[PDB]
């Protein structure tokens, strides 16, 4: 009853799933789990001037995302990562920008945008040759170690680790540079998952293609191991204009595979793979920060 990841990906897509509430021009950078049988989605927001964050009211079907309440967080958690940390029975929301490069907060109730604890440092390091600094963290643990992965808008992917028993905690300043390519090839939006039923981990990285944003995939047998390109070109992407089946967007950008198990292992089921992504009208132009990004969901066609 186990499935493998395909070598070539083909998706079908929803249309735009929701419009930003009054005061925002974009919904972005989604992170999602299933919580009590419902979709639980955090994201960045943009007013065009600054980024903030929000959580949607829980909803059972993606087709009902359009009517879900949009609940602003009073303290911004830009480009968030949401998961349940089972060893301490606590929810974790990690994010960028504030007192430290990466930050996290904890909660016993992840549906509440303002029930999160005081911010704690997640990462305090700095990288070279980046206009942004550390960007788009994710967190993932195996049975032994908690890993931090992140990007730098500069062609590099970075990794840090600690024994799981030391988490929640600060990774500190140290990191490993694990991948290095052109800025376009390894840009941002990095995510890492355990492939359920396989001795395999899946990494996806957002790249800048000729036709728009797309994702390149890599696999590893271990979270500390080397990453092998999988579907890693614009013509044969993990997800992009070439294979999304989306008509409303030519961009497949920063989001999260749908995680049915909300825990720190970031486990995905290759038999029912879905991708909650951000896209935008091909006609939308202007300053990056003002782009009208919207949620969509891809469903893998097997
Ligand atoms: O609490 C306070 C903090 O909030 C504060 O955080 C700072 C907030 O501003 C941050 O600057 C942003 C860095 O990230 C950028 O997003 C990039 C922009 O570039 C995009 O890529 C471009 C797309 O178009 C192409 O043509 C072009 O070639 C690409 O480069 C990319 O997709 C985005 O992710 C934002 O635009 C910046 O506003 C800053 O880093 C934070 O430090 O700090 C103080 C603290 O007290
Ligand atoms: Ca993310
Ligand atoms: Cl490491």
């Amino acid at each position: 009853g186990t499935c493998a990841l395909p070598s070539t990906y083909r998706w079908s897509s929803t249309g735009v799933l929701a419009q930003p509430k009054s005061g925002w021009v974009a919904l972005k950078d989604f992170t999602t789990v299933t919580h009590n049988g419902r979709h639980l989605v955090y994201g960045s927001t943009s007013s065009g001037s600054s980024y903030g964050s929000m959580v949607f009211s829980p909803f059972t079907n993606w087709s009902d995302m359009a009517s879900a309440g949009q609940n602003a967080m009073n303290q911004a958690a830009v480009a968030p990562t949401l998961f349940y940390f089972a060893p301490k029975n606590i929810w974790v929301l990690a994010y960028q920008w504030g007192s430290w490069p990466f930050i996290y907060r904890t909660s016993s109730d992840p549906t509440d945008p303002n029930g999160w604890s005081a911010p704690q440092p997640l990462f305090t390091g700095s990288i070279s040759g980046s206009d942004t600094g550390p960007i788009d963290q994710t967190l993932i643990a195996d049975g032994q170690n908690m890993y931090l992965f992140f990007a730098g808008d500069n062609g590099k992917i970075y990794r840090a680790s600690m024994p799981i028993g030391n988490f929640p905690g600060n990774f500190g300043s140290s990191y490993t540079t694990i991948m290095s390519d052109t800025k376009a090839n390894l840009f941002e939006g990095v995510q890492v998952y355990k492939v359920q039923g396989q001795n395999q981990y899946l990494m996806i990285v957002e790249a800048m293609g000729a036709n728009g944003r797309y994702f390149r995939s890599f696999t590893a047998s271990s979270l500390s191991g080397s990453w092998t390109p999988q579907a890693a070109s614009e013509g044969n992407p993990f997800a992009g204009k070439a294979n999304s089946g989306a008509t409303w967007t030519n961009d497949i950008s920063h989001g999260d595979l749908v995680r049915d198990n909300p825990d720190q292992t970031m486990t995905v089921d290759p038999c029912n793979l879905q991708f909650l992504y951000q896209g935008k009208s091909p006609n939308a132009g202007g300053d990056y920060n003002s782009l009208p990004w919207r949620p969509g969901v891809l469903t893998l066609r097997r």
